[PDB]
């Protein structure tokens, strides 16, 4: 009984792939799928976070839709207390990434009967009147509602929906006048004050950045983020506006936009262009878009940032029922492997750790998963797709990387030793899919952190100062490797490993290829 | 914006198929995918299950597991006076296949507080007794639970887990009594009627079939169900005494072996061979064994089947948030669009239709998911997938079928009208998988209920009696066909249609294929 | 017992194909690939006509630029006479076509001692005489050297090369005046009549369509002509012209565009979109582009006819050694059977049956290799390519000939009977490849003939009057067939058979396919 899908990774075609999956054909060790978990009051401890960590955390992600810059640094500060703990352990020390989820834009609706906690029940068939005139703002009930947007009028249509309170509620547009809108409610319920609008099939006008957001961004940067989960960005420009806030302090800032809306994904290719990565923001797209679209979305956009060499994020209730019990169900188990399936450099937890009852279970959960999900790729297959997709270029790094993939593959090589700085050489690698662990060293702790968000890419910080002889330094950095996987289990002495380096101190990339044995 | 997602089908490659998946492209009103439904309290009422009818049920679930065989027999007439309310009208008929699933080798549990419907509350931490007293098997309870497996206390140790309702709850065993165990309640959860028990790596020595299992079956023989699905299948001795006890009279009865332990995984070849179908029986399945590894097998199965070109079922949780909430997760979502396009026949609602708040909504959402997923597929390298692992056999059907089949992705008919009596003809074209919708007009009920088992079979009643003239009859037939597609919007005038008939009676199969525009 | 190269039909790769070509796997009693003759001095004879077309001849090529009107009148009566000396039995009646090939713009020396069968020894180093000298236009020799082009003079320098009869013969300018070329003979060889002058790369402003072509051109419009080789097109609008003087009278007669010339090639799309088909005139070619490069070219153009569906022939020195040897060479046989894979519709034979020794070797030698080389193609692979590139293409008839050829390969079918007027509906098959006979039976007897254009089709007349009734009428048809293909030897009893009939009279193509038995 081979191990990690060998015998199916051995299939000619996609059928016969599939039919030889083994249950009983185990995988290796390393888990190359990088794990998104949102912090909150289920998982800010110190010692929780300790504990999210060893079962697999990567990166910690703050979700800047609440709380105070007081409250969000100080979960910033357990996790960076948290990571550290292990520092002691240079071997088996481990980069946590610290991200910026911002809040993005938002339509609110008013207060009902001048009050925060009251309802009203709005009936299927009856006629509601949306206004903005501000004279209202705090006169909301089952006839008039006022909202934030003062825009509105001009992005919406007659004929098209108005949702209210995660698409609980929905409106259809009958009339529209340059302050109100009458709508005829389809889907009634009740109505509370202050509730979320969603505008399904809609270019809205607000701004890429809100007075708020730019302030958490300045924010993030103060508190040294490594990267940025942007809210509602619908094309190029918004992408932009975003590079912007953050400018040159924060040039380094990895900026993930998340796709949450039809615009998005019909804009999606600049906006792709303009990020530095993509998040597949299910929640909200699953309300904007028909839920039924969201797969065909999430396996667009999974493709072209594959396709692209460009991190991609699924994320939102991959493990939902997790929030309350110790077991998903079979479609969370499932929609997690497709998910490491699709080409997802990393998968995300948001309520399942921020606040559900088993944050730790949920981790686990997905690194299981996704172990599994790992060896049961077509890469064979894969690399010859990839491959032809970037044809068109010749760049030496990508020549390197394809070089060194291949080669790993043919001989099985147990890991992939990538010395890298920036990390360019390492993102080149892990584009190109190997089924081994890409173990990277640099001596740029951010860079070690940032890595996560490449699917494979084990980060491994060097903490030693420059030798005189280059090639001293080198070989140093890759013995660190060495002792790194061999304390995570990745492999023993005796073992094949790929080892990627810069010929000299000045070379540019790791031009450098070699084939070697584990001591 | 073409649609059926045709554009993303001239992708040359499997990461181009994906790029070009577009939320934008609209499917077609066919649905291809069988929607099996489970019967219950939720859904037994004849109004109702004209709902459910409307809604795309296409096959009625009585599981033996729960209630009575009067339950049960008042549930199949209520199906039944549901489905021939719609008999009247010849083209808006649609016909409904009733199943029988098995207990089988399985350990269930007693009755909570004398009710079939009643659950219970517990609580993590609480000390939760097993009895197997016969004085409680109606009167289960937060405190006392009685058993079906009177051996529960030789194969089970201290320290054991005992798992209950598809691994939702999780007890250890504290204490071994010669009539009971007292237990700990490892998690909170809600506690129902008769619900399965698994004891993973426990000696389990029940019967493929037992005296209950033999009373069932004729029961549904009795009750001229037509398909049975068979609980637990471990080898295909298990299925060879199905069709033993179903017998001489039960001989047309239809096999689904249910796939839900490591046995039946291990054994599956074996399994697939005999019977007349499989189904993923995920619920089960995934507390047997490894939740991580549920997607493997269930990708391995479906592949098999349509390899074997034998129907699959996936089943279980697929919507399960449904039960409670009108709308899905996005793990569901994709779950379900994920099986489609693995390639499964037939898609499962249990839970979600027999007792949850909200089956209707299911059974529409899982039609919807269903047209999406079915567009989505990547038919022409399916088909070639599937030609080539057929390339050993040369079978006369076979070949109209792939002909058929090739012809229809060419000219892009409508549909493919087939003429068939025991359905064989236009099974042999389902395995083929065409995206264009499969009628086949029979007059043979039987054939007719039994074909939703197959992709995209839309089965078709000829009521008309045998015309005396070969010409006639065949061509009465394709009316009808082209009736009901004109009727059910699935083409109009002028569209293109490929028609599979005998060249004369007794021919054997369809080796007659023409190309045939609408009138 | 392996057989037509079966075994390594079913390879996966193309390498594995090729590691799987049996010498000992018998090919079936088919030739697929039409066979061309060049009709000479050689093979006038109604006696050697019998055995030549005994030998598998199909069309016979009269040279324009050799020969009279009245030596072709009576070479083409020849032909015909030989021919419908097998009308007796229709059975074994085979049609033949009849070609004019076109002189076009072209230089031709003159008659070598007033003979045109005459040949001339030259040495090399020696001297030559190039004179425009119509007292000499009949008188060449050894000494003396007329020729068709009075501006030679204008278009050569000195030191240049004149090429004699497809580049056999090298001379250089050494000395020019304003009637004749002083040149030294280059390389020794039998100078021959009316030859061929290559001036590579010499600003020749020959017109595309000679008052001689016009000539010639309403010559074998009168002669009945199936169709027409046209030499030395370069360009679309040659072909019109040509297309311009077949006028009304032969709307119906093929154009096929010879490729024999550097412009050609480079202006081979508009050639081909215009032209009926294609042939690689590689004797003309091979001196006009460098020798090393006519192979690309070859590739290039029968896959583009492929392609476009478009018949393509390969044409000279494919078994040249046999105008003198009974027995080819290595590189000859190579040649034809590449030739065969390259996907050629047909090949040619010129010096060999025009004036060769052997003739009928010659033949059966192409017969002979084309069958071992029909088998050893790779129909998977070479029918999923034709696929990709029809695939914008929705045609019906299209979609008729596809889902029958993968029909007959699946069932292995001993043939495909086609019943067509205007030939279209069996084109349409014979272009996707069909590893299997083409029946093409039809009352046209333009279209029997022209029938061998196409690769695969067996053209059979159906000499009986109309019937009444259209089934009985087809059935006739289909039953003409059976009976030829039975005393061809193409199948047997019980063999199976792919069958491509109308619906209904006047259905504008085969609308209907059945699969059938031998009887
Ligand atoms: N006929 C019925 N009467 C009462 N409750 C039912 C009935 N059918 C289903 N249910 C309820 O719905 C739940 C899920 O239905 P399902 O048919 O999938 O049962 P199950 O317990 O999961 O076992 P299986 O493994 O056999 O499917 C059952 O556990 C039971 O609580
Ligand atoms: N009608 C003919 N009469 C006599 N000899 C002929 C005739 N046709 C062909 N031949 C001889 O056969 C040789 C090869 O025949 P072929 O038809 O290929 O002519 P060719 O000169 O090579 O012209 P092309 O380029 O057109 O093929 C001719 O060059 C000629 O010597
Ligand atoms: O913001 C998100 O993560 C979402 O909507 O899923
Ligand atoms: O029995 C079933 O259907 C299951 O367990 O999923
Ligand atoms: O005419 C030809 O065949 C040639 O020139 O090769
Ligand atoms: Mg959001
Ligand atoms: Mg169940
Ligand atoms: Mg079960
Ligand atoms: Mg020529
Ligand atoms: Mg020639
Ligand atoms: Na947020
Ligand atoms: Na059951
Ligand atoms: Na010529």
């Amino acid at each position: 009984i081979q191990t990690q899908q060998l015998h199916a990774a051995m299939a000619d075609t996609f059928l016969e792939h599939m039919c030889r999956l083994d249950i009983d054909s185990a995988p290796i060790t390393a888990r190359n799928t990088g794990i998104i978990c949102t912090i909150g009051p289920a998982s800010r401890s110190v010692e929780t976070l300790k504990e999210m960590i060893k079962s697999g955390m990567n990166v910690a992600r703050m979700n800047f839709s609440h709380g105070t810059h007081e409250y969000h640094a100080e979960t910033i500060k357990n996790v960076r207390t948290a990571t550290e703990s292990f520092a002691s352990d240079p071997i088996l020390y481990r980069p946590v990434a610290v991200a910026l989820d911002t809040k993005g834009p938002e339509i609110r609706t008013g207060l009902i009967k001048g009050s925060g906690t009251a309802e009203v029940e709005l009936k299927k068939g009856a006629t509601l009147k949306i206004t903005l005139d501000n004279a209202y703002m705090e006169k909301c009930d089952e006839n008039i509602l006022w909202l934030d947007y003062k825009n509105i009028c001009k992005v919406v249509d007659v004929g098209s929906k108005v949702y209210v309170d995660d698409g609980l509620i929905s409106l259809q547009v009958k009339q529209k006048g340059p302050d109100f809108l009458v709508t005829e409610v389809e889907n009634g319920g009740f109505l509370g004050s202050k509730k979320g609008v969603n505008l399904p099939g809609a270019a809205v006008d607000l701004p890429a950045v809100s007075e708020k957001d730019i302030q958490d961004l300045k924010f993030g940067v103060e508190q040294d983020v490594d990267m940025v989960f942007a809210s509602f960005i619908r094309k190029a420009a918004d992408v932009h506006e975003v590079r912007k806030i953050l400018g040159e302090k924060g040039k380094n800032i990895k900026i993930i936009s998340k796709i949450e809306n039809h615009e998005g994904v019909r804009r999606f290719d600049e906006i792709l262009e303009a990020s530095d990565g993509i998040m597949v923001a299910r929640g909200d797209l699953g309300i904007e878009i028909p839920a039924e679209k969201v797969f065909l979305a999430q396996k667009m956009i999974i493709g072209r940032c594959n396709r692209a060499g460009k991190p991609v994020i699924c994320a939102t209730q991959m493990l939902e029922s997790m929030i309350k019990k110790p077991r998903p169900t079979r479609a969370e188990g499932s929609d997690v492997a497709n998910a490491v399936l699709d080409g997802a450099d990393c998968i995300m937890l948001s309520g399942e750790t921020a606040k559900g009852d088993y944050p730790l279970e949920a981790v686990r959960m997905q690194h299981l998963i996704a172990r599994e999900a790992e060896a049961a790729m077509f890469h064979r297959k894969l690399f010859e797709e990839l491959a032809r997709s970037s044809s068109h270029s010749t760049d030496l790094m990508e020549a390197m990387a394809m070089g060194s993939v291949e080669a790993s593959y043919k001989c099985l090589a147990a890991a992939l030793i990538v010395l890298t700085e920036s990390g360019r050489s390492a993102h080149q690698v892990a584009r190109y899919r190997p089924r081994a662990p890409i173990i990277a060293v640099t001596r740029n702790h951010q860079t070690a952190r940032q890595a996560h968000l490449y699917r494979g890419i084990f980060p491994v910080v060097c903490k030693d100062p420059v030798q005189e002889a280059w090639a001293e330094d080198v070989d140093l950095r890759v013995n660190l490797a060495m002792n790194v996987g061999k304390a995570r289990g990745f492999f023993k002495k005796g073992d094949v490993v790929i080892v990627l380096t810069g010929w000299r101190p000045g070379s540019g990339f790791t031009n450098t290829m070699r084939v070697v044995p584990v001591p």
